[PDB]
DNA sequence: CGTGATTCCAGCGTCTTGAAGTCTACATA
DNA sequence: TATGTAGACTTCATATTATTGGAATCACG
RNA sequence: AGAUGAGACGCGUUUUAGAGCUAGAAAUAGCAAGUUAAAAUAAGGCUAGUCCGUUAUCAACUUGAAAAAGUGGCACCGAGUCGGUGCUU
């Protein structure tokens, strides 16, 4: 009944929970233990963690659930395909089907002939003989017009539609006219026929190889024009060229047109543009332009295909046949030279499937790029393979049919195939014929993204509403499925809510109001200087305006330059403009108000605000709905208002993405005095200029209110619902969610009291390239030559001082003295605001500097003269972008304003407010499940103050008074920092009651710069309420207080309240009891336990092979013949006390095993557990003694040794390793685990301290043997670990740490793992064998581990 | 003849966009 | 006519790793 | 730098078919051939659909078919995974 407080540390993998008394003690409780056992009553400190499996993303379900739903909607067209063949096929071979469908087992399970075609040896090796592969049959039944066996029509049908291609290309792609030498020839006469007095020779010009050849279009035109000497690429011909290879060429310089002839088929309005374009040159050049056209639509076909035959009815078939032929014929080629030169390699190339040679590539699982890689030094070995060099350079040597690149394949090719195929044999088969139009729909059949899976109510998935209860088919799925009623519904469900607004649709990414939001909240930030202002002002309303109209409604990016020339200088008449807060181009624009433009043709219309409203709703049907066909029918309503060319323009084009912001958070909620909106307030702010984020977070608007009152109730009651529903990765929603459950437990077990003080944080969950390039740039702006002198890489630049220096221009940012790297190490980094003043130690505010005392006097910023001497020289590193902004303002603070007042409550309220706003939303649940209680004015009574801290402050109390952190000792390091998270946030809320403001919840009102701040000088006694002169939070609890020049302050020994009178920190023993708190060797650590869920076992399958550890992948197919899956993934064992038969006689035998069911299994086990472990072959199931053992069970054996059930054969180490606190500093001193910032007497003293208790690390040593000798039991790698360390104890303490650091995942928790003691490799060490916690004593523990239930097995059976 | 130590392995790619580099008609001396 | 010169426009990328439990394999007292 | 969600594509993997031949009596040796196709692609279930099955959740005991609810004093001395003492019961 003594009043407490929680502290709680929230991670991804760790959920750290304390308890602290009001003297910074931890409380040790009683508890009794249930079972069997001897023991009934523990001793156990309330201080520890909680530890289980990372959460895992859904990414993996949702690709599997979509394979699997294409497999079976593949097998269903695959079935009404078989369905329109059915009574034909029966006519003509009553039972080729079921041998189809039973091709897969083996001749013994068979029911018919085991040959599936023909049924008959001789008719099966006459058609693989006759068609090698599916691709001859295909083309001899295209090209050929004779009557064909119904089999063979199946076969080819059957192909083309189960391997469709993807259906990315909308519209039509093969005229039937796709001959890139043909058609060039014809362009060619058709040039010449309008140009008779201009004739082109192309004769001996291999057009063909020229445009298909894999290079760039501009190469390509380049290699063409090459060969015309007569004519150039700016020509007419040329420009044509240029439009067949997708370029966009300008005809206004071949016809002196006035318009700028820019033509393009990417375009839809090239259409019109080309038939405009006619009007000025006539009707004769209409075929040329189609040529062209023709010619391109040839080109983009040979880009995914190859052919050279002109005979071609099938594009895709011919090109399969000729690289079947290529590869016959350099198969032969390459038998031939091995066999002649190099007769040793023979046997390994074309034999052996384990190498990466043609056996292994073919036969084995040898791929395409490891064959190439393997055979091409061979070949360049060899003599007289320049045509195989030349094809293994262009990846074409040996290929095969099925490829990774055939994902290019467009369906036109298919589906044209399959129409020609039904063209030609229709004539012998009426039922084609008739059903001609039903192939072609089963094949072009692809459900629409909106539409969304055909489910009947019993799929949490589907939101498809249909007109009649019936069976879906391809035939009439136009009718079935109300297409108007899904599509609303895909709107309702599918968006994404806003994170402020839980209750409001986002806005589409291209947006127009979401464009104007992002334009006007830049365009609030960004200030100008001429000559006759003394001082830079925002833009005005009129400003704005005018720029917008101007500029964004005019160019589709807005530069620098653009801002200055083409308003200032022309409307303001300004000469020099300094623009401030933007640099360089715009990152905003108006892309969509551009595009609309581009094809409505209405500027009058898009500048009117009332049909805003409708051209929103084109945005968003334009943002989604990707099928074109939904398009046209929703932009039907709207389709009064615009031209068919326009509908069609708006309807080709299509947007992506989505974006950050609700339409009403924008233009819904207003001001309740102002009566403006967000976007209104951005247009008329006046003097203010408030941007979104301001706006947002002014206390003196009502719009933080509305955000606040829309924030809360966003969803029920239920506390899964609100754990789910919170913006975040699943790993830290669970770990929310088992903070709450932990803080509930603690609650329970203090006596059914609550706590006065809960403290939470949130463990924060490449820059070597950036680094280099800012650097590069800011060298190349200065013109230096100091790169040249002193060349560097990234490694090298780990350290600060070096990336320092470079910044720096080998320089000083305090003198004008010349940099020395012999004297970098006398060098002291400063930070530019004093560690006093601010704990910021970011790059930008560290300074280098030959000496610190050069920085100026006691003041807190340098000294002005040094901004007198230095004004240029920052300035300049500012421009080439080598040191911030805000450090060249830091720097000049003192001729700006020295040290203002608002420094320093930024400062403050950087130090205390915490940035993210899931720490506020978990603050809410805590707040609302501990807070139920209303007072007589009906507001919550808030007993419990939830209070949030940034890391950084227990980072940097860590740091200050030797508290050292090291994350590979133990796991006890979640719990110590959850204990400090409760130390510190209990000192400062009880130090400082006004800045529990910003702490608490909103509930407390908020304070200004005037309070807790002086005006000048360290004022004694704080008599006025000013808490801290100096911008510092933590500072008290140290003894002395630095300065910016060296001066030392002093503190009392004892830290008490400055109004209420109660001590706050008793610095004499204080310490100590965090030194002992810290030293404690019980701290509870408890892994959560998770029956195991996912995967049956790994998807590999393996062949087969003679053994019972494969599972079957069919009920029928017996895994003796047909391989299958193994390995499977054991979801939870079962331990069993029952007798099974024994011998031949079946002897009844009493046995005590460890069961594991698999996942596969779970079920069938959950449904009948006696039937199930019956059938297994257990004899006489013990019901009651069964016991359920999840993955992570805790087993207790003697002399204390731990294990954990990682499945029924694997257990995994269950012992932490206590450290004492002297050890663990001098691990992390000695190792420089962390970078050395600190007065270098302090770094002195601490080198002497390393070097003075250099033995420690022969104890450390011999602590792991004593502690491995109880918990591990390795001897072998016990052995090899003191060898390697007997082996390097002459090694630099320097790095004679870093490697002993690696050295403790011998004995920590969790799986065990291999290291690495310097050059010498430990492996793992595996438990083979689970028979010993038969006799152990099994721990359930509580989520908080406080309470314990422990079962004595021994005592069964 | 388990038994303990050692070795190898696990289903995976794409569906557009933006900065980089460059060629160009045009302004100015 | 020679040299910038903004500008329009094609081009080359536009994410990496990882545990840890199963099974197989093999020396071995 | 926040998660969930709809539609395709390309493969990969396993079995079978594409009679391997010659000299041996087999074991072996030599020679020819390599591309493709059918089925499956988590066991399967009922709700029988172009549905659903790898996300979230899950210590023990008692009640409740489930959803959920309820279960065990405290103080002090120390510290090798907690022990001892006092008090209460």
């Amino acid at each position: 009944d003594k009043k407490y407080s929680i502290g709680l540390a929230i991670g991804t993998n760790s959920v750290g929970w304390a308890v602290i008394t009001d003297e910074y003690k931890v409380p040790s409780k009683k508890f009794k233990v249930l079972g069997n056992t001897d023991r009934h009553s523990i001793k156990k400190n309330l201080i520890g963690a909680l530890l289980f499996d990372s959460g895992e993303t859904a990414e993996a379900t949702r690709l599997k659930r979509t394979a699997r739903r294409r497999y079976t909607r593949r097998k269903n067209r695959i079935c009404y395909l078989q369905e329109i063949f059915s009574n034909e096929m029966a006519k003509v071979d009553d039972s080729f089907f079921h041998r189809l469908e039973e091709s897969f087992l083996v001749e013994e399970d068979k029911k018919h002939e085991r040959h599936p075609i023909f049924g008959n040896i001789v008719d099966e090796v006459a058609y693989h003989e006759k068609y090698p592969t599916i691709y001859h049959l295909r083309k001899k039944l295209v090209d050929s017009t004779d009557k064909a066996d119904l089999r063979l029509i199946y076969l080819a049908l059957a192909h083309m539609i189960k391997f469709r291609g993807h259906f990315l290309i909308e519209g039509d792609l093969n005229p039937d006219n796709s001959d890139v030498d043909k058609l060039f020839i014809q362009l060619v006469q058709t040039y010449n026929q309008l140009f008779e007095e201009n004739p082109i020779n192309a004769s001996g010009v291999d057009a063909k190889a020229i445009l298909s050849a894999r290079l760039s279009k501009s190469r390509r035109l380049e290699n063409l024009i090459a060969q015309l000497p007569g004519e150039k690429k700016n020509g007419l011909f040329g420009n044509l060229i240029a439009l067949s290879l997708g370029l966009t060429p300008n005809f206004k310089s071949n016809f002196d047109l006035a318009e700028d002839a820019k033509l393009q088929l990417s375009k839809d309005t090239y259409d019109d543009d080309l038939d405009n374009l006619l009007a000025q040159i006539g009707d004769q050049y209409a075929d040329l332009f189609l040529a062209a056209k023709n010619l391109s639509d040839a080109i983009l076909l040979s880009d995914i295909l190859r052919v050279n035959t002109e005979i071609t009815k099938a594009p895709l078939s011919a090109s399969m046949i000729k690289r079947y032929d290529e590869h016959h014929q350099d198969l032969t080629l390459l038998k031939a030279l091995v066999r002649q030169q190099l007769p040793e390699k023979y046997k390994e190339i074309f034999f052996d499937q384990s190498k990466n040679g043609y056996a292994g590539y073919i036969d084995g699982g040898a791929s395409q790029e490891e064959f190439y890689k393997f055979i091409k030094p061979i070949l360049e070995k060899m003599d007289g393979t320049e045509e195989l060099l030349v094809k293994l350079n262009r990846e074409d040597l040996l290929r095969k049919q099925r490829t990774f690149d055939n994902g290019s394949i467009p369906h036109q090719i298919h589906l044209g195939e399959l129409h020609a195929i039904l063209r030609r044999q229709e004539d012998f088969y009426p039922f084609l014929k008739d059903n001609r139009e039903k192939i072609e729909k089963i094949l072009t059949f692809r459900i629409p993204y909106y539409v969304g899976p055909l489910a009947r109510g019993n799929s949490r998935f589907a939101w498809m509403t249909r007109k009649s209860e019936e069976t879906i088919t391809p035939w009439n799925f136009e009718e079935v499925v109300d297409k108007g009623a899904s599509a609303q519904s895909f709107i309702e469900r599918m968006t994404n809510f806003d994170k402020n607004l839980p209750n409001e649709k986002v806005l589409p990414k291209h947006s127009l109001l979401y464009e104007y939001f992002t334009v006007y909240n830049e365009l609030t930030k960004v200030k100008y200087v001429t000559e006759g202002m003394r001082k830079p002002a925002f833009l005005s309303g009129e400003q704005k305006k005018a720029i917008v109209d101007l500029l964004f409604k005019t160019n589709r990016k807005v530069t620098v330059k653009q801002l200055k020339e083409d308003y200032f200088k022309k409307i303001e008449c300004f000469d020099s403009v300094e623009i401030s807060g933007v640099e360089d181009r715009f990152n905003a624009s108006l892309g969509t108000y551009h595009d609309l433009l581009k094809i409505i043709k209405d500027k009058d219309f898009l500048d009117n605000e009332e049909n805003e409203d409708i051209l929103e709703d084109i945005v968003l049907t334009l943002t989604l709905f990707e099928d074109r066909e939904m398009i046209e029918e929703r932009l039907k309503t709207y389709a009064h208002l615009f031209d068919d060319k326009v509908m069609k323009q708006l309807k080709r084009r299509r947007y992506t993405g989505w974006g950050r912001l609700s339409r009403k958070l924008i233009n819904g909620i207003r001001d309740k005095q102002s009566g403006k909106t967000i976007l209104d307030f951005l247009k008329s702010d006046g003097f203010a200029n408030r941007n979104f984020m301001q706006l947002i977070h002014d206390d003196s608007l009502t719009f933080k209110e509305d955000i606040q009152k829309a924030q809360v109730s966003g969803q029920g009651d239920s506390l899964h619902e609100h754990i789910a529903n919170l913006a975040g990765s699943p790993a830290i929603k669970k770990g929310i969610l088992q903070t709450v459950k932990v803080v509930d437990e603690l609650v329970k077990v203090m006596g059914r009291h609550k706590p006065e003080n809960i403290v939470i944080e949130m463990a924060r969950e490449k820059n070597s390239r950036e680094r280099m390039k800012r650097i590069e740039e800011g060298i190349k702006e200065l013109g230096s030559q100091i790169l040249k002198e002193h060349p560097v890489e990234n490694t090298q630049l780990q350290n600060e001082k070096l990336y320092l220096y470079y910044l720096q221009n080998g320089r000083d940012m305090y003198v004008d003295q010349e940099l020395d790297i012999n004297r970098l190490s006398d060098y002291d980094v400063d930070a530019i605001v004093p560690q006093s003043f601010l704990k910021d130690d970011s790059i930008d505010n560290k300074v280098l500097t030959r000496s610190d005392k050069n920085r100026g006097k006691s003041d807190n910023v340098p000294s002005e003269e040094v901004v007198k001497k230095m004004k240029n020289y920052w300035r300049q590193l500012l421009n080439a972008k080598l040191i911030t902004q805000r450090k060249f303002d830091n720097l000049t603070k003192a001729e700006r304003g020295g040290l203002s007042e608002l420094d320093k409550a930024g400062f403050i309220k950087r130090q205390l407010v915490e940035t993210r706003q899931i720490t506020k939303h978990v603050a809410q649940i805590l707040d609302s499940r501990m807070n139920t209680k209303y007072d007589e004015n009906d507001k919550l009574i808030r007993e419990v103050k939830v209070i949030t801290l940034k890391s950084k402050l227990v980072s940097d109390f860590r740091k200050d008074f030797q508290f050292y952190k090291v994350r590979e000792i133990n796991n006890y390091h979640h719990a110590h920092d959850a204990y400090l998270n409760a130390v510190v946030g209990t000192a400062l809320i009880k130090k400082y009651p006004k800045l529990e403001s910003e702490f608490v919840y909103g509930d407390y009102k908020v304070y200004d710069v005037r309070k807790m701040i002086a005006k000048s000088e360290q004022e004694i006694g704080k008599a006025t309420a000013k808490y801290f002169f100096y911008s510092n939070i933590m500072n008290f609890f140290k003894t002395e207080i630095t300065l910016a020049n060296g001066e030392i302050r002093k503190r009392p020994l004892i830290e008490t309240n400055g109004e209420t009178g109660e001590i706050v920190w008793d610095k004499g023993r204080d310490f100590a009891t965090v030194r002992k708190v810290l030293s404690m060797p019980q701290v509870n650590i408890v892994k959560k336990t998770e029956v195991q869920t996912g995967g049956f076992s790994k998807e590999s399958i393996l062949p087969k092979r003679n053994s019972d550890k494969l599972i079957a992948r069919k009920k029928d197919w017996d895994p003796k013949k047909y391989g299958g899956f193994d390995s499977p993934t054991v979801a939870y064992s079962v331990l069993v006390v029952a007798k099974v038969e024994k011998g031949k006689s079946k002897k009844l035998k009493s046995v005590k095993e460890l069961l594991g069911i698999t996942i596969m299994e779970r079920s069938s086990f959950e449904k009948n557990p006696i039937d199930f472990l019956e059938a297994k072959g257990y004899k006489e199931v013990k019901k009651d003694l069964i016991i359920k053992l999840p993955k992570y069970s805790l087993f207790e054996l003697e002399n204390g040794r731990k294990r954990m059930l990682a499945s029924a054969g694997e257990l995994q180490k269950g012992n932490e390793l206590a450290l004492p606190s002297k050890y663990v500093n001098f691990l992390y001193l000695a190792s420089h685990y962390e970078k050395l910032k600190g007065s270098p007497e302090d770094n002195e003293q601490k080198q002497l301290f390393v070097e003075q208790h250099k033995h420690y690390l022969d104890e450390i040593i011999e602590q792991i043997s004593e502690f491995s000798k109880r918990v591990i039991l390795a001897d072998a790698n016990l052995d090899k670990v003191l060898s390697a360390y007997n082996k390097h104890r002459d090694k630099p303490i320097r790095e004679q740490a870093e490697n002993i650091i690696h050295l403790f995942t011998l004995t920590n928790l969790g799986a065990p793992a291999a290291f690495k003691y310097f050059d010498t490799t430990i492996d793992r060490k595996r438990y083979t064998s689970t028979k010993e916690v038969l006799d152990a004593t099994l721990i359930h523990q509580s989520i908080t581990g406080l309470y314990e239930t422990r079962i004595d097995l021994s005592q069964l059976g």
